[PDB]
């Protein structure tokens, strides 16, 4: 067997399957309230446990947080019906006439080169939803213009 020092392994089957790890304690049987070590009381107010029975969401980001990394939410408005000439001030006017604006600055797009795309940026969600239902479909010269979200709301999508 190449080992001469087990020696008789089948011992060693039927006793490590049926090894112990824990001799103080423990027991895999649903007859003892597993706390574990420090579940269940934790979130307890007393009474009973409350996980927020008026949850408008879920506990997708959390059952609430306070972070970020300079973009805790960050809006990124993607909007195309112009011209060429565009310049980021130029569409970020357009976005502030649609809202107080942070940043948007001009892109060159799938038409070739310019035609006033450009990228919006806000610090709220809604705002930018609101801008990409809103306008989006809403004519402007023999078109209707262009304007939908992207890393923004999308944070629902897991």
């Amino acid at each position: 067997m190449a080992d001469k020092m087990d020696m008789s392994l089948d011992d060693i089957i039927k006793l490590n399957r049926n090894q112990r790890r824990v001799n103080r304690g423990g027991g895999p049987r649903r007859n003892r309230p597993a706390i574990a070590r420090g579940g269940r009381n934790r979130p307890a107010p007393y009474s009973r446990p409350k996980p927020l029975p008026d949850k408008w969401q879920h506990d997708l980001f959390d059952s609430g947080c306070g972070g970020g990394e300079g973009v805790e939410t960050g809006a990124k408005l993607l909007v195309s019906n112009l011209d060429f000439g565009v310049s980021d001030a130029d569409i970020q006017e357009l976005f502030a006439e649609f809202g107080t604006l942070k940043k948007a600055a001009v892109d060159y797009d799938r038409s070739g080169r310019s035609l006033g795309t450009a990228d919006v940026h806000f610090e709220r969600r809604a705002d930018a939803l609101k801008a990409m239902k809103q306008y989006k479909g809403v004519p402007l010269d023999g078109r209707p213009m262009d304007i939908q979200l992207v890393a923004s709301q999308i944070d629902l999508e897991h």
